[PDB]
């Protein structure tokens, strides 16, 4: 024998080893980083119109990189780490230096106690009480270089190159997000071939400029070259883009994830809406949306923002967001109503995408998958038949906690998140810096009114093309004039003439990190694997069934209660948890914040994570057991 | 330089020989296992009275240990950690076999589906819908052998010897456990010095035979050889003894960890009562008891269990547990009142040591240290200056999110507990195997009945003698009597007669695992920690203050709304964080399976483990900072 | 210089640590194992029904998996290997326990001398003398955790997921495999374009529901979703799936493996019908069929088995086997002709695929692989040019035996197959566990009774829509119903009603362990490939040729002798290796007994196993020669 | 436990000591 001592040095050595002895992937971009340029005097520079330029200092008038050299010390400080580094680099706006190729000069500093004169839009200008907004910096630039304990390195996994402005990709996806903006008060029932039951309209009557129909014939039409991304065959895509490819839109099929089960029944997965019957004698069952918190409840109702009120719609409100102008938690909120009870209609069922962008713009972390772990264990689901003393007490003589219960799958869901973070950290900040989209619609705008200097804005040429031949930017236009016409922006110079820009749910739009690998779909992709791989991926939720046909839950007109919906086949935990992943990851892009490519490649890297963490742990139990975790990508694995 | 994958491997293994190159301690039992014996034809046998053997076979006439073989066979199973092993230990009810030292007979196999008459009691007969029970096996026995890749080993932590039945120690805590069960429907405003505000009783009247008045003159005066426990002088104890000890008993310090900031205010932490203010516009305060779970709410409120109904009250309903009889969810809960909202009255607040036994009896592992951790970031708590990032964001230009804000301590509290329960697991099975209390309930019946061969109860004689002249037991009686005139086991033979058994909240009682080493308090000592060192400490919790004194909060008479209570000092972070570990861990023991021991040890346990993985993880991290960890031994560390 | 021992023990250290540095790839199933589900009382647990479950407890009158728990404890028995755990594993026939969730009871044991009315069949009820059949347990299962001290470890190479039942591929092959027992009986120049030669049917008439123009078009007809195997473009298929992907049916390619030179003349590879010349002074010619076993001679004429006799025809016959009843031997054999020599026709030339199916019935591994390597030996054929010593005695002064001959190569071919068997054994037993084509056919059958419980043969409803609307089944019922008039089972109450089972060569039918991963095509191309590398692959078989076209040779009407076949191009080496690895690999699949998947996918593990060794072995010699061995996925690579 | 990659390393470096550390006698003609 050993001692203790040495077998648990041993194991945690030969974990270390294994996690080095995998494939260590190499980083591939897209190149678009130094390849699109634009003029400078007697020569040419970068314009990295298509790199993550929201917090550093964007030109005033034009709304355009101010100063390139300020992304050259961003980047910089990304790949040093070094507080200091950071430090150099200038944030919001900047005043362009007298000698060419210096750094910007920060206009807002520590001693600007008011910052009011330095935003040129009115919700920003009076955002801090009268003050004036503040300067907001990068969130977590140097995770991608923390190591970890358990799990691969963040550096030990990669992500594929994100698509170009170029690409027929690209151009389906932004119209992806922005037919989601105008779709963002759609009632969720509406997102589902309508055989399987009864649709509702959103109780709040919104001016919609988009319906269901136009966004599938948009999406369908929308093309480059004569190519759609729907369209093309598998010979035309590289085997990188064959992977992602989704089929041509469906009513049932429409912003769904391509994780199996996320097409079988509505769109928003059970565990977002249904909770767990009461503790002991049911005062109350499934239908009620408690979930059963060991003796206390989780509300599933979320908190219900105004409908139809998007932000950034115009120049100046968006200038000063991708001026770091930190406007968080300036979204209003609907009251309650002192007739009824449970803080209705102020907490509401989520009913619209709008209320799902609101869940996931505070959802903190891992909540929906811990949430949909604690509603399993409740109603009783089964964990994989190989894990140990799974059988009847009297048989096995032992029941099993600490190690393979309740208890273990709980921190796993939890665990996985943080090693996630860290490797899209690296693949977001490092590698990719993909813009967000509300950039993009930043990008069209500016094109459309001429702004930039020389072949500048070309790039994106090819792109509005597509979106204006499918008559999508004439509705975006349309859109944005009556969101103009809301006092608090009525007044800014933009709101008189056009804007292009898409929509953002959220006043501050997308958090301060790149777009390309989702920080929600990693995490999402992570703790789903987790509970696919502990529980029984196949057991068909006992939700009752009625007439032959098994129910299911999708919420009613105002979010009051859920309306049951009756299918012919039983939903299984692999399908929820994969719509759930979906529901949340896809959630960002509702909001305005994400592309489905970041979604599909965060998931898939996402369970490599996981799955590498499950791999190491294997080598501490000596039951020897088998986990059998389901991929998205076909076949399950055995662990 | 190094390629990342070396220096990701380095880290992983200086992490795994810093865990090895700190001190390994030796594991010291009270040698209780075999010193109290018993007889047997032509020779002596131990007894294991002082040894947990519940699930083991029970002698059914007597109800003590049946046969020495399978207690033998049982420790053999735990150590080898073999399924075979476990198969071959006897569970439940057994016939003694014919050659002595021979292996015990198990009565209920797989062929029994109606196992009505193997059981004693009528709850147990009649549990399974007429069938009768089932069956329970012991829970992750083996988990004292599992390996894991972060944090100490767990058998490279121990925590000291159990106290002895011939121990004043033991008869202090006996009597503690024993009064808790007394006054468990006591009010918890009563559990606090009157001069902090008015009192209440709880709107729900009981028969008690015990106040508190009279339990802190017991506890006080109950004695050993004319020494008591709290009165002792540090000459008289031992090394470990003195860290136990606690004062001369307080309507302050009655029922409360020697946790810092326990003392301080109310019994109960504002972290089981108090939610956050609503997302955004403000629709109620924290007053309301709705944490702020991301977008959506968590309810504070507890299912309210029916009152002063306690099972194992007699012999039978006693035994049958003793014999493994699966008796969970038997426990009946209190309707709803369809008038009132918010599932009242069958949802109710944590008003009395019943409902936190409730609460505490499905807790689901680091909830209550989660909803902690939620409260205050929700709160807008600061964590320790210590961590990068944390000053003004144009100053240092980054926030950090991924591994310096929310997301690196909500994966954290979830973490710790996994390794908290494998460390105490070893604690329990493997080294001291503590009686329940609920057992040493059992010892002091059966003695008072003249039960067991011989000297065999010898051991416990010194033990009824305390409790009887402080006339604690001459109450238990008159509690039991009133608790078998209940229909449900009216009828039992033991009914009739008088019953000296230690009142259990829960049917089923204890978990199937011994006693010392609570696996709550490990987990609420290790998550606990880890917030105390992410969080500040000191920070003092902004819930207002009024009248020039800072406000506080306590349920009501129904547990309705929080009834605030001015004190002259506010709360700390460290103090509410200390306050619901002991809460939870002290949970147990007003449910009757717990001694103060098995809490405070626990504590300590806990934070070794939780310190440990702190320790390990600093190797990833180049920042460079500082994690101030407050102990509850006094003075802090720095990690 | 080093001493010898340090240089031995370095080469076996490099060959050890080559072996480990090579892709390790992750073993990746179709989640099929707890995909499909039935119902269980108040829930739902998985049916097993596309797994292999053969010897395991099956209910006597539907037919389905009696427990769960059986193939949970059966997986559990398979990853431990512990000797203990497969005896807990229930076997044949058992009885249903009383509790759920429980261990089956074995029916058979060892005080059972007489098992005559355990079976429901006839002839297992009379097989072993009147006594009755006996119980046979599942082969090797523990053979994927053995290691070795040459080649790639058994887990350090995969197999790809194996078809599913909703599969458009799946339903091809149970088609092919289904059709093979119909035409179980043509003449093997039947199997081939008419161009070539005149073609012959079988000595002795069978009556045939099927023919092979019927079986071209039904292949090539049958389709899932309106999808055929052989007609969906690379686009729709997986790059997995790709690879396997065959052509439209052809009457040269049907029934024929992808391994390049299979199409290329007759069916049935040379060194199945072929001999050698007579040793010395020549008194028959290579014709004849006698194999120059050194001095003496190898009969290629195989035992006649009576043809048009299939076995597990009917329902009885087929869940006794499937109940693990030893039926091994209990097929009959056509006894000798006095008049005629060489035990004839007793022992015939391989004519029909039955008696392919009997030759592989008792083939004894590498038999056939070692008589195709002693072939080539007499008839005279070169060794790849690369080898040492290879030219005129007189030039180099050396001719190599030892190393660099015959001896090297005989012992290659049997060295691999060992090797080959673990490698494979992990696929079958630890990872895919696919049922085999048999049961297959037992579960279209039950469904078309409409067996098991709720929507349990749901799964298997597409598949068996195709094989009816192609008019398979059809055809198979009429098959099954001449052959349940046979005396033996004409008696038993399944021959009255509608038979849908696949009829198996063997009484016994597939050998006790899992589908997926064939133990033959695995040994065939390990074997083979080794051949290929030693051999001059390209070498034209120099058989002689006549009227200009080059000569081959397939059997006569009754296998009394060769009818010569002419051809426009010789015979290869490579393609005549690659046709008897396909003849032996398929071999099975004319039995019933293997999926085409199972063949081809095994032949590419197979050569994976053959050149991991061949690479290790070359660290040996100080010679430093090249070894050019060709692979079946086209182009050769260099040793 | 380790993983199988190991283990069948190391058994292939213990055959390989194994055959090393049998007694090697010197030929004599
Ligand atoms: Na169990
Ligand atoms: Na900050
Ligand atoms: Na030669």
């Amino acid at each position: 024998m050993n001692t203790r001592r040495q077998q648990a040095q041993n194991i945690r050595n030969n974990a270390a080893e294994l996690a080095a002895n995998r494939p260590h992937p190499q980083h591939i971009n897209n190149k678009e980083e130094y390849e699109y340029r634009r003029p400078k005097k007697d020569g040419n520079e970068p314009s990295h119109i298509a790199n993550f330029t929201k917090g550093l200092p964007h030109d005033e008038h034009t709304g355009l990189l101010l100063n390139s050299a300020d992304y050259d010390q961003f980047v910089l400080g990304i790949q040093s780490g070094d507080t200091t580094d950071f430090a150099r680099t200038p944030l919001g706006p900047a005043e362009l230096p007298k000698v060419h190729g210096c750094l910007s000069k920060q206009k807002i500093d520590c001693d600007d106690d008011h910052r009011s004169g330095f935003w040129k839009s009115q919700i920003a200008q009076g955002a801090a009480g009268g003050d004036g907004a503040k300067l907001r910096a990068w969130e977590s630039a140097g995770a991608g270089l923390v190591f970890d304990l358990e799990g691969p390195d963040a550096q030990a996994v990669t992500m594929p190159p994100a698509p170009r402005l170029e690409s027929p990709e690209l151009t389906s996806e932004i119209a992806e997000v922005y037919s989601q903006a105008l779709l963002r008060d759609i009632h969720f029932s509406q997102l589902r071939d309508p055989g399987l039951g009864d649709q509702v309209n959103a109780c709040d009557s919104c001016p919609t400029q988009l319906s269901i129909y136009e966004a599938i014939d948009i999406l369908n039409t929308v093309q480059i070259e004569g190519q759609n991304w729907f369209s093309a065959n598998c010979c035309d895509l590289t085997d990188d883009e064959q992977a992602r490819q989704r089929p041509l839109v469906t009513r049932q099929n429409i912003f769904r994830g391509i994780a199996p089960g996320d097409d079988v029944g509505p769109y928003l997965s059970q565990f977002l809406l249904i909770g767990n019957n009461a503790l002991g004698g049911g005062v109350f069952g499934q239908e009620a949306g408690h979930i059963g918190y060991g003796a206390i409840r989780i509300d599933q109702r979320v908190r219900k923002a105004t409908p139809c009120k998007d932000f950034m719609t115009n120049f100046e409100t968006w200038l000063d967001v991708q001026n770091g102008a930190d406007l968080r938690g300036l979204e209003t909120y609907v009251d309650a109503d002192p007739g009824k009870c449970r803080e209705f209609p102020a907490y509401r069922v989520i009913t619209t995408p709008r209320d799902l962008a609101t869940y996931v713009h505070y959802d903190a972390l891992y909540e929906a998958y811990l949430n949909a772990c604690l509603i399993l264990l409740g109603m009783g689901a089964p964990f994989d038949p190989g894990i140990p003393f799974q059988k009847p007490d009297v048989e096995d003589k032992q029941q099993g906690f600490a190690h393979f219960g309740g208890p273990q799958i709980l921190t796993l869901v939890c665990e996985a998140a943080t090693r996630g973070l860290k490797a899209v950290s690296f693949q977001k900040f490092n590698v990719h810096r993909r813009l967000r989209p509300e950039a993009l619609g930043g990008l069209v705008d500016r094109y459309k009114h001429g702004k930039g200097a020389g072949d500048e804005l070309k790039p994106v040429a090819a792109l509005v093309e597509a979106l204006e031949n499918v008559g999508l930017l004439s509705k975006v236009v349309a859109h944005n004039q009556l969101q103009n016409q809301n006092l608090d922006r009525s007044g800014d110079p933009s709101s008189a003439g056009d804007n292009y820009f898409l929509p953002m749910a959220f006043p501050e739009g997308s958090p301060m990190h790149p777009s390309y690998g989702a920080g929600h779909a990693t995490v999402a992709g992570a703790c789903v694997t987790m509970l696919k791989a502990f529980f029984d991926h196949g057991w068909q939720l006992n939700l009752g069934m009625a007439n032959g046909k098994y129910i299911s839950y999708e919420p009613n007109q105002d979010g009051s209660s859920l309306q049951q919906v009756l299918l012919d086949c039983p939903l299984t935990v692999e399908g929820e948890l994969n719509k759930i992943a979906a529901n949340i990851s896809i959630g960002r892009d509702w909001a305005g914040v994400h592309y489905f490519t970041d979604y599909i490649e965060s998931l898939r890297l996402g369970e490599k994570i996981a799955i590498g963490i499950l791999e190491e742990q294997k080598l501490t139990y000596g039951e020897n057991f088998t986990m059998t975790v389901p991929l998205y990508d076909g076949g399950s694995i055995q662990i």
